[PDB]
């Protein structure tokens, strides 16, 4: 919930191990420009260039402790950012700031992108009074996904699946692999039992019901148009009230509020990540 | 650089350990989902939905070999896309087809994503009848930079540095804990000795001229107005005629022309890689 | 979940860089004792010599793999292993096959030990023609969990949840520190959302009660005498009909039937695991 | 020998490089139920539920302290544990506390049930009068030696080879592949020279007295009944009285008097790593 | 340039994570020797027995940092070496310090045996009055080129090219593949652009010449006689003012001052990493 | 430990992984050199121009396949290299050839020195008629000793110890911490065990004596002059027939005949690996 608190979801030895990989791809070797300047202790500000929302301190606390340097933060995470913000204070030898810097702005910049279109998307949701989920997807970068997922979760989104281990997820693919939606399901709960949820796509309403009635947890209702979506949401949950409705396919920002109906628990959409801008921020050096 | 030639850039090793790390991230244990299909040998068709510039198969291809899955080709790297183009199909059993996917989806779209927007970036660029190299910068996504570098090559812009490694690059803040502009090129002038070259972050013709004074093979002049840029470009060239000449900062597709000039060599974007929408590729079964 | 198929749940890229690291574990630098056999082509007859059921074929081909060996299977994974049984050949360089061996050895010793525990379990609680679930827990050997989770299943038994991404698990230490049940799932709910689960760890019916009030999907009866178990259960399910009911601690082949009721759905085991013996597996050349 | 000075053995950087891939595996990404408890400074106390010897603590410190937690010990490593034994107290943020606390105590709970077995076969073993060792084998979970041998070592066991570097171990397979136990322990020796040892195991009294002719140091007298041992090693010491005799196969902790003899130097058991029950610890929060 | 100040050139995270592989090398379980000295606090002095230049502190820190040890310097980076000089101090648990010694003796001797060598290399190079750069090449030990890079900046030579991003070399080989020296620098320039510089290895004058007028920036005359070397350079000057020109192949620490010429830039030896003697340095406890 | 035969001592695992580090180390991320030559088929010589022995082709084979290229040898390990010898073939696309070049020479070059080396000192030993052992030391450059420790056995020396795993290694800092020598041997006993030898470094008889006495296996007798050695290995064997005894220190090519005598069992000279010059090789394209 409130985006302060998430920063708890992350292992602080996995944060150490990703500052690292993501510094070693930086500068492999020898750091030449580090002769520039020396090693004076240094201070620097952090500032935000572009509107939106603050997500990834603790990813960023870690690239900087890596090349032992401190950071000091002004803005909670969470936090909406109008430029021109003074976020935060890094301070440390000036060859490790500079070192630092690259790669944690990088970070940051796409951290909170997603994390503003997540907010973005949904502020927009909650102003139709929908009471559901905005959720993202398994439409990351790979590598990044730690990131990314973060920067959902501090934009208010939920994560959805994290991996293909957390819920048995049916596709269009598996289904015609399974040779049809019941024999699909039928071999999703013998892989979920007890512990995994199974969510089958479904592309008519007969799918739906065929899905729900195999004993899916969750149906997601995929590329319709809102005319015939909500209807067949209305329906599915009229003969399975229990069921679980995603809506998925199509979904933007400026679309959405065509998609939020009182037979939908779910909105997921690819472009909070696909299509999500990185926010500008800078790292200046000042003297004191 | 022609676009099929690229692809040689790559060694294989580096790119079975990038997808082997991917695949990771998506399923670091078990796949449950393998039981809803089996393992009947199938085969997918790749399209692309998007229309743009096709970047990626060899990440492609090393992702799908990690699962032991074959790939075919019917575009070739470089490719303009135009949905809905059947761009390649992949083969194996049933369940690594399906376990390969998210991955290989997720990347390719990503890296002609930053193709499609290099690609456009240099259309305009040329059709302006300039001749100089349109460049990406070192804003990348962390942990995806071979792929973001890649994909910059495939769609005709420079590479511009890989790393920290290669030219030495002397920012503001390197200006600035150097306490000057030529005590900063006189560090990185023995950072870089006679194998890198040296560019500098200028933001005035005055600090231009100290720098190309001092020994800069490269002078980046920084967030200008276009209107500032020229005579400060044709200025620092006269006095210097064999200093290249980079423009960056504020540059975007719509007002590149005007950054197109006689004494600007390189023009550079952020926006390649963090404003860069990824191309919609989908993998679809068939042929049961 | 028939017993060969459950291979598919396997990546067999994870397979390679498990069998690498388990050989370098075992042999970190030279390998002296190939110059006493030396390289000529061999083969081996791997011999069952315990009675139970067969589970690690695939590591067990990976491992031979990354020697470079080949392996052919006599016994499809999941049978029942009758002494002397004859189980499978490998062939290979000599001093390669018996690198190979005391790892390949260890492994399936294991793998099919959690096994033959687990499948006598389920034949236990099926004779009583009870219908529910047998499970195993997250008391694995740390680093080994995929092999003793695959055995589990080969077994018959549910996997339960792989760790702690999947289903949210409120155990007494949790519902200490969040200072109530009702408290704990309530933080519980906000991590799930509507992807994950959310199980329990009550040991009173009030507690199960408030539970299954504030929304959890499961619960779990921890550390009840079978007298108390029941009665709890039937009460629980009563008021609350679509939550699941788990009973554990205490739980041995002997005493399993007490625990077998109606208002059970799902029984696990520490000992699947921390008391379950291997198998004994000989590796023996011949034909000179 | 003191069970206490054995942590020597144990590289700092080893066993943190160890606790971190243990917890990357149980929890690879995101950990949910952090949310549940938050991260207000808490304090837990290990409990011995089983008898036997407290094993462990260096990985115990290890994994604890990845996740910046700390623990104070009340028993010395060796410690005989009696139920209910409160072992130790850990202290930390509560969301990281419950977070190492899974496989600190999987970690435990192995490390002491093999020191447990070794020291009651050593115990048995003393109790004869014999003066020999008594050992354990490759027979180890793999991935998992470093911390199984440890167990063995706090037990009073001796390590015996840790790996097919520490002495050249000729075995059954060894010696048909080579044509002979002349010929085996003729390449063992080559390999060995100097540095190494060179054991052999052989099945009669002329294999034996061929391996101590051909120059090996010690004769693994495999799978003798008692009846037949004693006399063969007696013969063996008697026509060569410098090298050790090891006894192994079929050894356990009930038979193991047995096989005690003068002319036995060692006796090894594979049951130590292979049957021995994992010790039942737990860890719960306490308000303080 | 001074040598104290090219430790900045190397990140800390580096550092360790190399420590860190370099000890799992020399001791990848455990340390039995431990047990013989225990681990009371002790104190040993570095002495420095072969004459040449101390090169390698950082990675010495780091070493034994790893181990939980500290290092005192008494002599600066880049100091003479006289026999028998006490270079520091190291204090630790005995055992601990013991564990040590070994790697980092083995790595200071071999980065100060280069740096020694580079020293001599460059004084003999200015004796003639020649105001040139003496370079190393990529001849340096797979896995170790970080530390024999290093070696040869803290001698005062200069790195060359560190890997093959750095600049692009086209070398005889290359040069066949392409079909020419004008075809090679050609697809070289592509390459290069304007970030990196482009070398090309020349057999005789023509091909320097082609070379220089393709667009290459530097020549290197490879393995020309010195009687014929100064002319073709002279030559190449007069035509090309700008090209650097660099002389490598049959260099010697004896021969050098006949390479030493007006028209070459840079001459570059591979006896630097190929042929210097590794310096002999001692660890030894003393009491107090 | 005939030639070609300890090539079977390299898990092959082993050699893939060294093979992948190293050609990391040398081309981190993209190869712009792939651009000047293409990807025709292409065939290469490997040249040696020096004399010696050749040592490494199981690394070199790595090493190649890696960039997927194929290597058929003209000579057999351990062979005489006698200037200019056509040693192998190389194949494989004219890019990949030439990433490999660098390492495989840089690779062969030190393996084929150190060989070389040890062989050398082997012949002037056995030339005395002396029949002892030429040994190596620990004095390796990190994270490159299994190449190290396999070229000093090509070249006919032992390998010696491998690591602190293997025998235990009594030194005088180890004797000094003890508080003396039998209280050393004493730890170093119960370290070792009935597994692993003991050895102790002794400066001079009387140590040499309680070392013996104590129960050392071997005794190393450290720089001593050759007049004060073999009276004292004379008195110590006298003494104790059954102890090996080891010289060392000071021992060079020149004068290790006087090291050699009949109370001598080893020698060991550090000079095999940290004085040993690589042998020059070249890897030439042909037939274009
Ligand atoms: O695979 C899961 O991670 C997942 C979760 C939620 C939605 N999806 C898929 O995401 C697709 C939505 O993509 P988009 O870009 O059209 O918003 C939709 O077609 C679903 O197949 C997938
Ligand atoms: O570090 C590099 O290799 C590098 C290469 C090209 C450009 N940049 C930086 O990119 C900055 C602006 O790019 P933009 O389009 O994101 O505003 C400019 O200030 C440069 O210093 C950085
Ligand atoms: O963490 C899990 O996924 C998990 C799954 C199933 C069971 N457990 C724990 O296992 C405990 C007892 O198991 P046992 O058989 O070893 O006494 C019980 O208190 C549960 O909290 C834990
Ligand atoms: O391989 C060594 O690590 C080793 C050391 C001591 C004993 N062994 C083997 O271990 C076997 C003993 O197993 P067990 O389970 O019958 O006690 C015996 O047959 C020997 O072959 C093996
Ligand atoms: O490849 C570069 O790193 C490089 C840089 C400087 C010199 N070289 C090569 O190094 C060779 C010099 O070797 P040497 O051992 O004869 O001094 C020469 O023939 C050049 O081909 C290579
Ligand atoms: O650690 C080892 O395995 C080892 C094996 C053989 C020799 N050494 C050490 O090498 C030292 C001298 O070798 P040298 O030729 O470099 O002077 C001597 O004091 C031994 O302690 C060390």
């Amino acid at each position: 919930m409130d985006p302060e608190g998430l920063a708890l979801l992350l292992p602080p030895a996995t944060l150490a191990t990703l500052a690292d990989s993501w510094l070693r791809e930086d500068c492999p070797g020898l750091n030449p420009v580090a002769l520039v300047t020396g090693a004076a202790p240094s201070q620097a500000v952090l500032w935000a260039k572009s509107p939106g929302i603050l997500a990834g301190r603790p990813f960023f606390d870690a690239i900087f402790a890596q090349v032992n340097c401190q950071v000091s933060w002004f803005l909670p995470e969470g936090s909406k950012l109008v430029p021109v913000a003074k976020v935060a204070e890094v301070r440390g030898p000036a060859h490790c700031l500079l070192l630092g810097e690259r790669v944690a702005l990088n970070m940051l910049a796409r951290c909170s992108g997603v994390a503003s279109a997540a907010a973005t998307a949904v502020e927009t949701a909650r102003g139709t009074g929908w009471a559901g989920h905005v959720a993202g997807t398994r439409k990351t970068t790979p590598g990044f996904r730690l990131v990314e997922k973060y920067g959902l979760l501090v934009g208010g989104a939920t994560s959805h699946r994290y991996d293909l281990g957390g819920l048995v997820m049916v596709k269009d693919n598996h289904v015609v692999a399974a040779g049809g939606v019941k024999q699909a399901v039928q071999g999703a709960r013998r892989a979920a039992n007890f512990a995994l949820k199974v969510e089958v796509e479904c592309s008519s309403l007969q799918e739906a019901l065929e899905a729900a009635e195999a004993g899916a947890d969750l149906v997601l209702l995929d590329n319709f148009r809102p005319e015939e979506l909500h209807p067949t949401a209305a329906a599915l949950k009229a003969q399975f009230p229990t069921v679980g409705v995603e809506a998925s396919g199509g979904v933007t920002l400026d679309n959405l509020p065509q998609f939020c109906g009182p037979h939908i628990d779910v909105i997921s959409l690819g472009m909070l990540t696909q299509a999500a801008p990185a926010l500008d921020f800078s790292l200046k050096l000042f003297a004191e």
